[PDB]
């Protein structure tokens, strides 16, 4: 029935399994053909026949009618087709001709479905012999682009590389007799007028299988053909194939011949009986077949059920991890692969082979039936899926549980063990190939690129060539590396490096540079063997940087067409399964190809991909916060997902800057965000420790790995503070960050504020105080020179460097320096200065020795003392030394009214003055006296009296020492004074004034 | 070089710049001699004739060996001798190793397509390692079908790789006589390839026998569509012209070496060097010395796709091989060119005319074709020498517009130009979702294969594929959910469209189309792969729109008086994305899934730039980029936005502060809106396909408000689209009165409108008196909304449609007059004493109303009894069973029962005698003691009045009731904490 596989079905099935054995491998030969792109087919003008277009045996009896009157009488001979035109044309003239050639061919039909029924078949040329363009115009409009070749300018002016030769030329040019082959006298000088088409005709019958299709036996060029075969040795030569539709069966006697001849002959009639009028039905039936034989593969005992699948997968055993997705490029999309190891049928039409694969996977029983070496290969097929992480039909799904792992040293960083595996000798090439990618991403560039050109020099002996193609590709990767390392080196000079490390000499160089010009990287593209490009098609888009270059632009559209849902905080409900951001984070730990990459995160534009899956993931805190600003549920716990695990540490740790996770933290909560592996992040930060202690300790040609390594360091600790570190590994810790990190990338006061952080996330009970007391102490010898100096970034401050350790431990004091002190003199005034910072962890004893040295004897020098913090609370005496000159200030006053301005920016002591009378540090009524020399003596000597007309709230900036806690208690018009701030906030945009009105507010 | 060069004016300047286009294509082939194979010091065939003369006749050659000579002497051996004599002699004189010469590697440096070597030897195939590329070894017929990579290294005469035996090569005169008999599938494989392929001579003799037949065959067949064939001459001696002009007449061109150096006889290296190195240059610099150069070079390459009215700026940076740096802005400046600046060139020559005069007519012509090209596409002058580039931003398109009623008066009329008919199908495509004749395209096609102009064929195909993409998408949204969502099974589609679509889009070659694109397609327009695969591709749908989130990242500035509105923000964020809005105003925009949405994320960040300048500097009022949102971008937030993007946008960020320019088009495209989809609403049925989206566009519209004034006939047309107009299936009565509430809210509501909302009220209750209709509101509000609304704005509002109604009663239901006992307030004082004397209020629903509107507020003993009675009856709904009986969602008056205490509205404490099951609101009667969270700060910033002036927190809960509020604002961001915070109570 119609619209049914019944003649195209079961009755084709059954014919297919009666089938010979010469009829069955001619159809295996000719799908390797199609499917290797190197099928070329031979169009005859029998299908012609089949769009009605007009004869040439009609032509030759109209010609008899107008030539001698009446036509000749009874079947034409075969001479006479070619014979009477000729004289026809010799005597009656070229009008005649032109005309009747105008009259009988200027008509159209429409195209046969058995044009584009071969043309969906994909060959990569087409001969024909006609004098039409219905296969033209088939493939025209089915969309496909044939370059016509009917003239030598046209074989000169080749354009593409898809040619529709025409045998006898087309009537583009006009109808004219002259181009078109229709004479004898053209049979008989077709080579000589004729010469590119025929000599390139040749030369595309031999490199190809030619399949013969439309034609009758005993025709002049099928002949001819024969002729020039047969003057040939034929040791190499490849037998053409020949449909041939006879009503009638073939002799075979002549069949045998044939076969002698070098024909391989498939017939149409011994397929099916049929009408001797029905030619379109056997073309038909013979399309069908060799189209079905795509979707052919039946299912016995021993059978492709898992020969297909071996045949498909068994080039891939080669690399060592490969992706999920991938797989959809190489089942051409039959079934489409989840990041979850479900397997779906979507665009697939036939068989499932994959559901009876499965079906014997689990079923222990139902697989004895097949074959040993059947066995062998679903064995070998039942590893490979089981190790990529295929788990089941995605019918049969439920129990979702995977999870990742990753094997390769590098991404550890056991950089021990990675040397250690560096020196031991050579055994194979894949392990030299290995070896020679770890060879790299160390610093020993040079090394790497001897080894790969070492690898590449005998490569080509490789079954596969997928090493060949992956050394060329990080030979080029790796040549661009080291010309923009260069690069960025002569760009930082002397500035970056104490002294310009150049990685090499300049030979190298030049020597790379000859090696490496002019390579434009195609490979797979244009050119590499056939037999590779078949197969192997999913390591097309390796020609770019980055080994997921291509690869990359579906995960960034993807990112944002999944941030359309997962970053909103309108909604609140919570979504409860199939969670996106897990799906993205397998995703992304997909891509982590580590077996076999180069550099990955090298690549700047790379690792923007753990730039921002990981940020969007954070920037989820939009499902997080719901319930609390909505009714929603009763859940209001603040714990978002994304259950980080150690591989999301040590992602952050490489990828993520500084500045970016400033930037995150800035609107995060990660510190109540959970996170488990409590004990192996340890020991990385531990190994990172020994790295770093290792590395400083004596340092040597390591710039260029001295590089990434440090930027580790930055965001290894700076993000520890998050997780809780061990006391045992808190030592180690310090230790790598105090001593031997670097003075000019760390300041004092990054590291100060680096160490703040891991003592506030984590106690320091008793052991890291040692440390701590002893990096003072070598501070303490380090300003023995007063011409030594360092630059501090945000300050040079030492008071809170040594105030934290008297908060941990109110009663600690440093013997060592205590003796230090002790053993001194007054000639290193610098020296004495860094001891007046230390004299709260200073004995005594060593206070009573130091401050013999300098004192107090003006007021200046006794405020100079509030600076430094020598004098806490000053006597009596000072007090009255601060009123004479406070007199003298109030004398002085009245001078100054006098002259027209007010001289308050400088010796800004009234304020200070103020503050401890305020603080009730002084207890005296001389200083109301005084009243009105400032406005901050006014708010501060006089709070229930004063004028607070002044309106400058900016002071808040600075009254961080203030203690505004106390003074929270103790304002008397606190009224009057929020009325400044609910003004100020409604009025400036700055969140300062916002902190006040919390901090020390409602 | 360049000294040498100053002469090289003779038919070698353009042969060197032909070759290296040769190699540039692909189409270069090499020809080796023997020269190179001396170069490597290669044994030479005298010695060994002289050594088989020695063999038979004795003594060394007193004369001289002949023409003949070199090659019937050996054969005389081979005919009294047997072959061992032989494989020992090529043994003795062939079995050893020689460096590959420099020669050989510059050879594959210049990366030719085949090789064709005469000589037997191994050098130029051992170099094939060092550089690492692959080539397929042919050497003689028996390997030919084993084509293992098309690359080809051809050897003519075999080699002795395998020739140990002296049949494997050729030598012997009787060998050469029948040549072509022993080897023919080599020889019509040369042919062919000579044929089509441009070779190239290098080190050969020029007196050998075999380049003799092949020019006793080539002038022979061809006489002049034969591609001349270029070879090197290199001997010691200068050649003369004679010899020259008599090659030429036979059909092969010469470049000697002589002319360009003369060093030594012996220094063959020098002259082979030097002639590499003139063809090294590969045409990448310095190849023309003379003027004008902004005519050649460029003009090829710039304009060969002028048909295409907008270019990308950042595609001219694809287009010029990343030479120049082209700017969002408009200015370029070099990047990777090595040599002379010719878009300098360009620029200098734009403005001087004295020097504009000496040009070419036609060249003239041509300058000013690019100019108007380049003007046309924004790129002004040059980063050296330029400040500002901020220009209006305009579309021509008259679909982003909104333009419909001249859309179908171009639609009627009919279309002759193939780009015309590509505007139409598109306008089509604009119209209606799926074509009814998607055969347009078809149409396309073969107008496109009949002309020459090309580049039609591959966007209609692009289009096509798009458009069956949607269609099937369609179809899938049309499942069993499409057809209770459209009402019935509308199937606008029929079904022989589907099967003639999945038999003609069956197994597309949606994998490239480059490939089926001939050669000169793939490289002039070279531009169009950034769609052409389209398979999720790059540069052209993120690539370049991923970078935003590098400024999302940069998003953090420092200290208060950073900008993020008054910076070049404008620059990479917002005229990128308007440059990327049309890229040629007919690609098609069908697709949906990223486009449209990822515009929301773009005018987001400019959004958020409006915190209106008060940390920037200390006065808001900073006074510049103004941020006047002209009416593109208008079209763009009402087009790709969301209800609740815009919704999240108004909770935290500056809304109604922010003015828009072009305020009367704006009210243009609305007052367009609004009749096109009031006559669309008559004008047609359903028409899904297009009605699905295009809805989404008005209900964008009308809650985007408090930005225009509206004038008074379009706001009577604008709120004339609520008056039924509108489906009510995506707007019922609540959400109606919701967008309804907040246009017109910074307005004084003229009388026209009152009297439209009148009337409106007048359907609903002719609506209402069917006596089986039931007002549905999801949001619970009532039809006495509309009521309240009116009447508490304006004032004496009476209207004679309903009220003679009430009067001329009949007394049948109180159903279909529930309307207007809600109503009663607004109702005729003769109505409202009728209808009150018709009915009482005694029910809790009763009640309610009654406070609400009218009535009284105090009531009597038994009025709150009854309601005690009712709280009771809560009390027994004990059996929940917790079965959903214990949630009280769906009935919202608990609350409103605790909104009369507190605020002194009852007679006794009985309610104290109810324990509040209602968690949420409870503590009302309990303020010491809360559940926690009982609290939700949405419903904190949902009341105004219960605070009472500030006493709902001054009598009680004074403190621990500021902590919720204030850890709200602290991490959430919204303004109504801040306020509530203001209040500092509740």
């Amino acid at each position: 029935v119609d619209l049914e596989s019944k003649r195209y079905g079961e009755k084709l099935k059954e014919v297919f399994l009666m089938l010979d054995n010469n009829v069955v491998e001619c159809i295996k030969e000719i799908t390797e053909s199609s499917r290797n792109g190197k099928l070329v087919f031979f169009v005859g003008a029998g299908v012609s026949t089949l769009s009605d277009y007009p004869q040439w045996w009609r032509l030759v009896d109209k010609y008899h009618e107008e030539l001698y009157g009446s036509p000749k009488k009874g079947n034409y001979s075969s001479d006479e087709y070619l014979r009477i035109p000729q004289i026809f044309y010799n005597v009656k003239g070229e009008m005649a001709f032109d005309g009747i050639l105008k009259d009988f061919f200027q008509v159209d039909k429409p195209t046969n479905p058995i044009h584009d029924k071969i043309l969906a078949m994909n060959p990569a040329h087409v001969i024909t012999t006609n004098y039409d363009n219905l296969i033209d115009t088939a493939c025209w409009k089915r969309g496909k682009y044939f370059s016509v070749i009917s003239a030598e300018e046209d074989v000169a002016n080749a354009t593409s590389s898809r040619y529709l030769l025409k045998v006898h030329g087309d009537f583009r040019k006009g109808f004219k007799g002259e181009n078109v082959v229709l004479k004898e006298d053209d049979y008989l000088n077709y080579d000589q007028n004729y010469p590119l088409i025929s000599n390139l005709m040749k030369t595309i019958i031999a490199t190809h299988t030619i399949v013969f299709i439309g034609y009758g036996l005993g025709d002049y060029n099928i002949n001819m053909l024969l002729n020039w075969v047969r003057k040939l040795q034929k040791d190499s030569f490849h037998k053409p194939f020949f449909i041939r539709t006879d009503p009638s069966p073939i002799e075979n006697e002549t069949l045998i011949y044939y076969e002698n001849k070098g024909l391989r002959i498939i017939d149409a009639a011994s397929l099916i009986d049929s009408n001797e009028y029905d030619y379109l039905e056997r073309y038909s039936a013979v399309m069908d077949l060799l189209i079905e034989s795509q979707e052919n593969k039946f299912i016995t005992k021993d059978d492709e059920v898992i020969d297909y699948i071996y045949g498909k997968i068994s080039p891939l055993f080669a690399l060592q991890y490969i992706r999920k997705i991938d797989l959809k490029h190489v089942f051409e999309y039959d079934y489409h692969f989840e990041v979850n190891g479900t397997v779906v049928r979507h665009k697939n039409k036939g068989f499932g082979y994959m559901e009876r694969f499965f079906e014997l996977k689990e079923s222990c029983d139902e697989r004895s039936k097949l074959s040993k070496k059947q066995y062998e290969r679903f064995n070998a097929l039942f590893n490979f899926f089981e190790k990529n992480g295929v788990i089941c039909m995605a019918k049969d799904a439920g129990t979702l549980n995977t999870s990742i792992e990753i094997n390769s040293l590098a991404y550890h960083g056991k950089y021990d063990v990675m040397k250690k595996f560096i020196e031991e000798q050579s055994v194979s090439i894949e392990d030299d190939y290995k070896k020679a990618f770890f060879l790299a991403c160390l610093g020993r560039w040079e090394e790497s690129y001897d080894l790969y050109s070492n690898i590449i020099l005998n490569s080509i002996d490789e079954s596969n060539g997928c090493v060949y193609y992956l050394s060329q590709i990080n030979r080029y990767r790796i040549y661009q590396s080291i010309t923009q390392a260069v690069t960025q080196f002569n760009g930082l000079g002397l500035l970056t490096f104490g002294r310009h490390y150049k990685p090499f000499t300049d030979e190298f160089l030049a020597r790379i540079e000859r090696e490496m010009t002019n390579f434009n990287i195609d490979d797979l593209f244009n050119g590499m063997p056939f037999e590779f490009q078949k197969k192997y098609k999913i390591l097309e888009f390796l020609s770019d940087n980055q080994f997921l270059y291509d690869d990359t632009v579906k995960l960034f559209e993807l990112t944002n067409k999944v941030r359309s849902e997962m970053s909103e905080g309108s909604y609140s409900f919570g979504m409860s399964s199939d969670i996106v951001v897990l799906l993205r984070l397998y995703d992304n730990l997909r891509f982590l190809y580590e077996n076999c990459l180069w550099s990955v995160s090298f690549h700047e534009f790379h690792q923007y991909i753990r730039n921002s899956m990981s940020l969007l993931i954070e920037k989820a805190e939009y499902e997080r916060t719901r319930d609390i600003d909505e009714l929603g549920f009763s859940f209001f716990g603040k714990k978002s997902g994304f259950f980080m695990e150690y591989y999301d540490f040590v992602n952050i740790s490489r990828h993520f800057k500084i500045d970016d996770i400033k930037n995150l933290e800035r609107s995060c909560s990660i510190d109540k965000i959970r996170f488990g592996e409590q004990e192996k992040i340890e020991e990385y930060l531990v190994g990172i420790a020994e790295e770093i202690t290792k590395q400083f300790s004596a340092n040597g040609m390591n710039v260029v790995f001295y590089t990434q390594f440090i930027s580790e360091a930055k965001a290894a600790l700076y993000f520890a503070k998050y997780v809780k570190l061990s006391e045992e590994g808190l030592g180690k810790i310090v230790k790598a960050l105090l001593f031997y990190f670097p003075e000019r990338d760390l300041d004092i006061g990054k590291r100060y504020v680096w160490l703040e952080r891991l003592t506030k996330c984590n106690e320091l009970p008793k052991s890291i105080i040692s440390i701590i007391d002893d990096f003072l102490v070598l501070q303490a010898e380090k300003h023995i020179d007063q011409n030594y100096s360092e630059v501090s970034s945000n300050g040079l401050y030492s008071r809170d460097y040594g105030a934290l350790i008297k908060h941990f431990e109110k009663n600690f004091i440093s013997k060592r320096l205590s003796e230090i002190t002790l053993c001194l003199t007054q000639d290193k005034q610098k020296q004495i200065d860094f001891l007046f910072k230390l004299l709260p962890l200073l004995s005594t004893n060593a206070k009573s020795h130091l401050l013999s040295f300098k004192s107090v004897e003006n007021i200046n020098d006794l405020m100079n003392g509030i600076r430094i913090g020598l004098i806490d609370e000053f006597t009596p005496e000072h007090e009255e030394l601060i009123i004479e000159y406070l007199e003298t200030r109030k004398v002085n006053y009245i001078v100054e009214k006098e002259k027209g301005i007010q001289t308050f920016s400088s010796n800004d002591y009234m304020s200070t003055f103020g503050i401890w009378y305020f603080l009730e540090e002084i207890n005296n009524s001389k200083m109301e006296e005084f009243i009105g020399m400032d406005d901050q003596y006014d708010f501060f000597v006089d709070p229930e009296n004063f004028d607070y007309k002044k309106f400058i709230p900016s002071w808040l900036k600075n009254y961080n020492d203030k203690l505004l806690g106390k003074i929270a208690g103790n304002k008397h018009m606190k009224h009057h004074v929020i009325e400044v701030l609910k003004e100020r906030v409604k009025n400036s945009n700055d969140k300062r004034y916002l902190e006040i009105l919390m901090n020390y507010f409602i």
